[PDB]
């Protein structure tokens, strides 16, 4: 169940903002709107391991830190 | 190596992909295409002190590290 | 260079050690032996595709960034 | 304002230790002091754009990430 | 006092699990554990200073950032 | 390459500057001038295992990554 809730503010940074974002990115998104501090690994786990919501934008292996959009 | 080398490797990275990027996406742009490993503190250099090529994107003081377009 | 080529040298590496190493470990590894400067990001593409060659070895969302391990 | 508020933290640590720091070195004294958390890239924000208060004591392009001083 | 505090916690956080760690690995779990947000560089600190409670497991220069035991 | 070669290059780094530099700025300088990207904790290992050549110039547990200078 942390794990869900960590999902749900992952999709709620990724649609507040219209661009593609870094899992350092959206950790400090997450931050300031719900004012924790969470291990950039942690969001990448999550980017990582749903690859059904969740997927680089760039899929030519040059883009690193990796940036990440919604799958949809 | 000369500066206005690395202002034109800043500005074609940025130029090849249609979304913002960090600085450190530019450094790893720049170490595939040109094959030098550049310090990210160096990008940065270039960004800022040429105002008029590139610009961040978000201006709320949220994106960290800033993503980066060159400017329309 | 090769998809086929860098999971066997992630692969090497884990089994040269006999403990559990994080990605990054993993590329300054490979930077050892083969000589070449791969970005974090591009090992963790490996190890999150290949989840029947590599696995995390905390289970707990505790450890990050997170320790991998050759599966057994 | 909220900017307004970190330049003056910024001077704040620059002025209590009488040699370069780095941005990260300014965001943990501001966090010993202030305790608040604050992204690496907002204090980098705030030097590299208030280049009449904040100025990196290298020149040469040399020292990343880089050493930065009061303009005084 | 705050430095044997450190140590007590770096202790904990190694011998809660059974392999090695690195700096910011427990870092992390005195985060989860404890609630307080410490520089990478204070675990370090107490790591490096304090040679006989605490070890490096890769003794061949090649493990970075490096994976920690405690000597016993 | 050489336990002695390194000694003298993270001397030489600190001795070609007037103020105190991180373990990582010294990374920097030795890959400029001799050509060779190192570990940052290769850098550290030196820094504390010669406690005779180097100190940290702070020593109230506040600056971090730690400021380092060629003890007088």
């Amino acid at each position: 169940m942390e794990t869900q809730k960590l999902i749900s503010m992952v999709k709620e940074a990724l649609e507040k903002y219209q661009y593609p974002l870094t899992a350092k990115n959206i950790k400090v998104v997450i931050q300031k709107e719900h004012n924790v501090v969470l291990p950039t690994g942690s969001i990448n786990s999550i980017l990582y391991s749903n690859s059904e919501l969740f997927e680089k934008i760039d899929k030519t292996n040059t883009i690193y830190p990796p940036l990440w959009i919604r799958k949809n």
